[PDB]
């Protein structure tokens, strides 16, 4: 098991129980979800994306203007982290993110927006969209905004 | 995140992303799962519509649990040996638990056998014949899946969060 945590907010975002692939020349991780149904007490049936339910992701929303403002600031926060920790990623992050912002805005209506449980305005905003079948959910995260935590092997002395 | 692992086989069985409760005086854990699954219709002239039952359970898919099956005779033999293996581990590691484990498991075995046809049977990814067999059943609502594990047959392992 590997946990993927938001570098800024420290929220758990997802784990490797889902299919994960790199897209956008290594800038983003695309995490394929499943639609699932849980029940709450007579029972009520509640359907949604597994990734969102399992990791307590919170739906949020934005105007385009507010998203443009937010995403510019988010890039600057990640640039600063990369400068300290991984200076080799700075250039591909900044050019890659510049390209992606234009495309996210061009397709703004197609997305739903999710943040970590803490709902930190500085944290990552994951994007939810659906495959060509219109039914299989997938979520997009910025790889440079995530920290990987392996669940380590545990032994007795 | 906390991982629950089979004490014998070392397989990951589940994690604390599910609703979990203890039952039978702390002998077992019940882990609640989630169901995983053109408007044309033929009407009376055709056949009835297909069943809407949802047969998928997320716990199984997420932790690579493997369905297995048993005759009632083979399950009796297996579960008796499984208790002996657990008693052993408790003797080595938690001697206090032996007595309530053996009475509690004796009761549980009779309950399971009485309700044998109600279960599906799942083991960890390694498919070790000495490992735990988790039992899948459905709540009284008819539709919510849950899985039963022997708590004494599990090890809890935290995924330790990093210092940031």
């Amino acid at each position: 098991m590997i946990i993927y945590r938001d570098l800024i907010s420290h929220d758990e975002m997802f784990s490797d129980i889902y299919k994960i692939r790199e897209i956008a020349d290594g800038l983003c991780l695309e995490v394929e979800g499943k639609m699932v149904s849980r029940t709450e007490g007579e029972s009520t049936v509640i359907t949604g994306v597994d990734i969102v339910m399992n990791h307590h992701l919170q739906e949020t929303s934005f105007t385009k203007e507010a998203y443009k403002k937010y995403i510019k600031d988010y890039m600057k926060s990640i640039k600063g982290k990369l400068e300290e920790q991984r200076p080799e990623r700075v250039k591909p992050f900044m050019t890659g993110a510049a390209e992606q912002i234009k495309h996210i805005l061009a397709n703004f209506k197609n997305y739903q927006f999710f943040i970590g449980e803490n709902m930190n305005p500085d944290g990552m905003v994951a994007l939810l969209d659906y495959r060509e079948d219109g039914v299989t959910p997938y979520m997009i995260f910025f790889k440079d905004g995530l920290e990987m935590e392996k669940c380590l092997e545990h032994h007795h002395h």
